[PDB]
């Protein structure tokens, strides 16, 4: 599923991401935009052999099991393919564990490089939230 901007914001808000660990909703929408272009089926392989999955590009090195990342962890206790569903519940619940690990949203390289220090509230402007 390719989400619309406000559709995603509303779904993220419903699942409790607005101001989760202090990150306003605009941060999460900006991150999804530059990680996946709002596409739940997005995948990308990393140089170390691991793969990033879903609207928030969650990594198989630590967070999910894809059967092809040897020596990795599965800290969200999910198959990575669950992160590609049109239902973002698994992605959002896993993202809540990542952002709590001590590094905040700096865990997402796209957020640090393209969202951090910008006006992230612009990403929800015009949405009925
Ligand atoms: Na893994």
């Amino acid at each position: 599923k390719v989400f619309g901007r406000c559709e995603l914001a509303a779904a993220m808000k419903r699942h409790g991401l607005d101001n989760y660990r202090g990150y306003s909703l605009g941060n999460w929408v900006c991150a999804a935009k530059f990680e996946s272009n709002f596409n739940t089926q997005a995948t990308n392989r990393n140089t170390d052999g691991s793969t990033d999955y879903g609207i928030l590009q969650i990594n198989s090195r630590w967070w999910c099991n894809d059967g092809r990342t040897p020596g990795s962890r599965n800290l969200c206790n999910i198959p990575c393919s669950a992160l590609l569903s049109s239902d973002i519940t698994a992605s959002v619940n896993c993202a809540k564990k990542i952002v709590s690990d001590g590094n905040g949203m700096n865990a997402w390289v796209a957020w640090r490089n393209r969202c951090k220090g910008t006006d992230v509230q612009a990403w929800i402007r015009g949405c009925r939230l």
